[PDB]
DNA sequence: CGGCATACG
DNA sequence: CGTA
DNA sequence: GCCG
């Protein structure tokens, strides 16, 4: 009925199990903070069954037989179901562990590594880390410094703004070269929290030495708060606003264009999408997949591909459009 | 039990 | 280590 | 945590 793998079944953005999803993340998310990547992966697969689900689950029965879903996962939904929370999922959501290593990984600049280090060290609050400024990176100094605009969500509007100016560069650096917006806008998202671009050129090789050309431009027109300094640049950018202006993050990827099908698949998602699909390539194809290329390790050759459309018919897998991504 | 995606900066 |  |  439900495939194991969430990229041999549609996900759509909005769906019928929201709350139930919603819990099984912070399961998830808790997990992550903790290493336990294992635990992590089974709950956002669980999340991701009840994204899929054409109805919404009412009843325990409606589980059996849905893949990922065993004790653990089964008993945060039948709490759900019968009390409208779970004791587990409200500990974690009060938990001083859960929202001191919530906030910090949410610093550009800042994985779990990092933040479980300055938990134990007594840190908790971003001004705690802005009274010891020189243990931070470049990086997380940006993060920080930004952090407000970050947590702000970006809007369409906003992203066709920076689309704008983001051709303008690349035309100048590159004339013929395009760009293509991906990441959760192109599946069909309203809002984000970072805008990704890909860009390539339909001669093979123009791309190369593309992108400090255009870091370049962007960053003599004033628009670039920070960057690193290549083929991906994770950017702060300038955008306006009504009589003034607020940081966003952009990113910035260039491929040539026969990888361009493989960096648009891996740059569109969304992540578990993406991990799912590599899983599959692998354990029931033995292919090795990545945002470059399908590799055949056997033949040792690799796919060619002009689109999306040929990476999913060599995988044996039935074409999904972007909106239906969302796992 | 082992496996859990796979890159670049 | 960070980033996607 | 769950799957094969
Ligand atoms: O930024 C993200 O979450 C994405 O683009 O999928
Ligand atoms: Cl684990
Ligand atoms: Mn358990
Ligand atoms: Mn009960
Ligand atoms: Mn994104
Ligand atoms: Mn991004
Ligand atoms: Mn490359
Ligand atoms: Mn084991
Ligand atoms: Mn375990
Ligand atoms: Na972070």
């Amino acid at each position: 009925w439900m495939p194991a793998y969430a990229c041999q079944r549609p996900t759509p953005l909005t769906h019928h199990n929201t709350g139930l999803s919603e819990a099984l993340e912070i399961l998830a998310e808790a997990a992550g903070f903790e290493g336990s990547e294992g635990r992590l992966l089974t709950f956002c697969r669980a999340a991701s069954v009840l994204k899929a689900l054409p109805s919404p689950v009412t009843t325990l029965s409606q589980l059996q037989g849905l893949p990922h879903f065993g004790e653990h996962s089964s008993r945060v939904v039948q709490e759900l179901l019968e009390h409208g929370v779970c004791e587990e999922v409200e500990r974690v959501r009060r938990s001083e562990r859960y929202q001191t290593m919530k906030l910090f990984t949410q610093i550009f600049g800042v994985g779990v590594k990092t933040a479980d280090r300055w938990y134990r060290e007594g840190l908790r609050t971003l001004d705690d880390l802005r009274e010891q400024p020189q243990k931070l990176t470049q990086q997380q100094k940006a993060g920080l410094q930004h952090h407000q605009d970050l947590s702000t969500p970006v809007l369409r509007s906003d992203v066709d703004a920076l689309q704008q100016v983001v051709e303008e560069a690349v035309g100048q650096a590159l004339p013929g070269a395009t760009v293509t917006l991906t990441g959760g806008f192109r599946r069909g998202k309203l809002q984000g929290h970072d805008v990704d671009f890909l860009i390539t050129h339909p001669k093979e090789g123009q791309e190369a030495g593309l992108l400090p050309r255009v870091m370049c431009r962007l960053q003599d027109q004033g628009l670039i708060l920070y960057h690193q300094h290549f083929e991906r640049s994770f950017c702060i950018f300038r955008l306006p606003q009504p009589g003034s202006w607020k940081a966003v993050r952009v990113d910035l990827v260039v491929a040539p264009v026969s990888q361009f099908p493989f960096a648009l698949l891996g740059w569109t998602g969304s992540k578990l999408f993406q991990r799912e699909l590599r899983r599959f390539s692998r354990k029931e194809k033995g292919l090795w997949l990545n945002s470059h290329g399908l590799f055949d390790p056997e033949q040792k050759t690799f796919f060619q591909a002009a689109s999306e459309e040929d990476i999913f018919r060599h995988l044996g897998l039935e074409y999904l459009p972007p909106e239906q991504r969302n796992a």
